[PDB]
């Protein structure tokens, strides 16, 4: 699986993923499934950000903590939006809301509930994707156009197919744990 992650994800994503894991005392070389998951989430966030018009989104995920909060605090001060308890994935300038992205190896509804439990009374929008073309979003408001969503869903399906071709899918699919 390590060779797979290095092969299918761009180096910027891989480096960010490795850093995140190490910050948690985890070795990307050993907890490979987790390594792949972080990379996948990151790719989706970047793809999602590229989905709208130029300037539509601000990417929060993938930034170091100080920079991430700086962006979030800056957004809150200027737009008047309430400050989230934990870092969100992106900010939508058009809808003026923060977005939390989830990619799940399980089922979208369960993952959405789990995300919602963390967010609570939070006003953050939630968008969940699966590797099998399913998606779930807050108030069924999908934010992006179908073509954009389709590209993400296809890429995820593709990752799944590639993993399966290497016999890595079964382990990967079973490595996601509940809240
Ligand atoms: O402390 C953390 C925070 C996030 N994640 C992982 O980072 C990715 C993105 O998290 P989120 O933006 O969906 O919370 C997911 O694979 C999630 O498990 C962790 O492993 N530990
Ligand atoms: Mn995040
Ligand atoms: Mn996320």
């Amino acid at each position: 699986m390590e060779d797979f992650v290095r092969q299918c994800f761009n180096p910027m994503i891989v480096e960010l993923a490795e850093k995140a894991m190490k910050e948690y005392g985890e070795d990307p070389k050993i907890e490979t499934n987790k390594f792949a998951a972080i990379c996948t989430h990151l790719e989706v966030c970047f793809m999602y950000s590229d989905g709208g018009s130029k300037h539509r989104f601000e990417i929060i995920e993938g930034r170091d903590r100080i920079m991430a909060w700086t962006v979030v605090n800056s957004i809150c001060n200027t737009t008047g939006v309430e400050k989230p308890k934990s870092l969100p994935d992106l900010y939508d300038y058009k809808e003026n809301r923060f977005i939390e992205i989830g990619v799940t190896r399980r089922e979208v509804h369960i993952y959405y509930l789990e995300k919602a439990n963390k967010i609570k009374s939070e006003k953050t929008h939630i968008h969940i994707f699966s590797f099998t073309g399913e998606e779930m979003a807050t108030k069924a408001d999908y934010t992006l156009d179908e073509e954009s969503r389709a590209r993400i869903k296809t890429r995820l399906f593709t990752i799944r197919q590639e993993m399966a071709s290497r016999s890595l899918w079964d382990s990967f699919r079973q490595s996601e744990r509940a809240a």
